């Protein structure tokens, strides 16, 4: 084995929440090691740089312009500003049929849709910061099907706009999870405009990586964990085959807590029971070029044969252009079995259909990146929520020196995850 590394906190996953935690902990005077599966920091925060250093973000697009965000970007010395995407006209296209259409009749634009939606969900103020702190008994409207909620709250004209900001088929989701994609802070942020680093989302992670240096272990994963009342041990494995023992006073886990993800990780009966309940979706973030598409179009997917224009999974959620000519992002969402080969084939088939129908002169594109964002939408049934799933989930925090954060534990937006992570760090700093 390599020389044992002892730190105050071992952090599993150097994505958005793990990197934030690392920087915040260091500033608190706690030492860290970050264990990261990939060969880069940032997880869903991904940038491809062209020859002339144009940043092509193909995961995260931006952050909410709040104190938490500004403090962090400023902390890391990262120049930032309002997101200003390349010029584009919107073409409404039914990607399920390959045929051009228009915005669904009766559907509102974002600002007007958000106003009606925010009024309807204001009653769930406990979700204002994206944390699943739900009173029990659970308000039944919160765990009703979104499709039912929009009828009851007279929001039928707002649905497409909400879908457009939710990476999933909203008509098959309960209301809670739609709120956790396009709720109160989310709507405010979109109305104002996101902020992001000038030199790409990856610039944040490059800066953090420079600070953290050898305390980041890239292409490294936990192999065997021991969790004690006062400390942890994590045996990690690196791509070069070396193993390292990490000793921590505490452990912070940003890995999605699917049971299959927690091999080597001892779990209590309660942890095992709760984590057995997860359901999820797959999410693929592609950057393509040589597509035959117009440089100046964003293609907006409207299902003309479905209620409110919302497509059924699997679907292309986004198909938008870039400042660098020829490059497009394609984001695809499906069920838990919508894996890499299925998603690539689906993408190619949708693009081919546009040609077959005479809509665009597409040809098979070049894939620059095809990134897994699976799992997305870690969720449980309405019945589990009614039985206090999220209360029980949060009660897990702190067992045997172990703490958790990330997209499973709070609304899956970097700004909100940073806020929740700070709450977890506060718990970790209890005296
Ligand atoms: C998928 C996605 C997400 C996204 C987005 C667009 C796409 C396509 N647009 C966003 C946006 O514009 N604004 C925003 O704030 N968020 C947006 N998101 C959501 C995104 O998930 C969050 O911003 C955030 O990235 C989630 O943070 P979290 O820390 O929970 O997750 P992560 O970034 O994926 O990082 C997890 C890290 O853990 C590593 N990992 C996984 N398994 C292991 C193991 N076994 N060992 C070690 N490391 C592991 C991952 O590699 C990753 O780095
Ligand atoms: C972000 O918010 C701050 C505080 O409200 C504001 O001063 C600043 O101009 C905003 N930046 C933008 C619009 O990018
Ligand atoms: C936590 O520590 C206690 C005491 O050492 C032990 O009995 C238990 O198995 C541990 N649980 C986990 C999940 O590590
Ligand atoms: C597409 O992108 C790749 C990778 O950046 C580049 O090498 C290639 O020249 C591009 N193709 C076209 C047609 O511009």
């Amino acid at each position: 084995a390599r020389d044992t590394i002892s730190r105050d906190v071992i952090i599993l996953g150097g994505g958005s929440s793990g990197t934030y935690a690392a920087i915040r902990l260091r500033d608190q005077g706690k030492t860290v090691a970050v264990v990261e599966r990939n060969n880069y920091l940032g997880g869903h925060g991904e940038t491809y740089y062209t020859e002339d250093n144009t940043p092509l973000n193909f995961g995260v697009e931006g952050f909410f312009n709040t104190t938490v965000t500004r403090n962090y970007l400023e902390r890391l010395q990262v120049p930032y500003g309002r997101r200003d995407p390349a010029p584009a006209h919107e073409d409404y296209v039914n990607l399920n049929t390959g045929q051009r259409t228009e915005y669904t009749p009766g559907q509102l634009q974002d600002r007007e849709a958000f106003a009606k939606w925010v009024d309807a969900i204001s009653q769930f103020g406990f979700l204002d910061d994206g944390v699943y702190r739900i009173p029990e008994p659970v308000p039944e409207d919160l765990i009703s099907p979104f499709a039912d909620f929009v009828k009851k709250y007279h929001l039928e004209d707002a649905v497409y706009a909400l879908f457009s900001h939710t990476s999933g088929d909203v008509l098959e989701m309960i209301t809670l999870y739609v709120i956790q994609y396009i709720g109160v802070p989310h709507a405010a942020a979109l109305n104002e405009g996101y902020v992001r680093p000038i030199e790409g989302i990856a610039a944040l992670y490059k800066s953090a990586g420079k600070e953290l240096g050898s305390d980041v272990l890239l292409e490294t994963t936990p192999e065997a964990v021991q969790r004690f009342e006062d400390g942890v041990e994590v045996i990690v494995r690196s791509a070069d085959g070396t193993k390292t023992l990490l000793k921590g006073k505490q452990l912070l886990v940003t890995i999605p807590p699917l049971l299959e993800n927690l091999h080597g990780f001892p779990l209590s009966d309660q942890e095992s029971r709760l984590f057995s309940k997860w359901q999820y979706h797959q999410y693929w973030a592609a950057l393509v070029n040589d597509t035959g598409l117009p440089d100046d179009v964003n293609i907006v997917n409207v299902d003309t044969e479905r209620l409110y224009g919302v497509p059924e999974e699997p679907f292309i959620w986004r198909l938008d252009n870039h400042w660098a000519p020829g490059y497009h992002n394609i984001k695809l969402v499906g069920g838990s079995e919508f894996g890499e080969d299925e998603a690539k084939a689906y993408m190619y088939e949708r693009l081919d259909l546009l040609h077959a129908e005479g809509t665009y002169a597409t040809h098979k594109p070049e894939i620059v990146k095809f990134a897994s964002h699976t799992p997305v939408t870690m969720f449980v049934s309405a019945e589990e929520i009614r039985g206090g799933f999220y209360r029980q989930l949060y009660e897990l925090q702190g067992l045997n020196s172990t703490f958790w954060t990330g997209a499973t534990w709070a609304s899956d937006y970097s700004t909100l995850l940073w806020g929740y992570t700070d709450e977890v760090l506060d718990q970790m700093a209890s005296s």
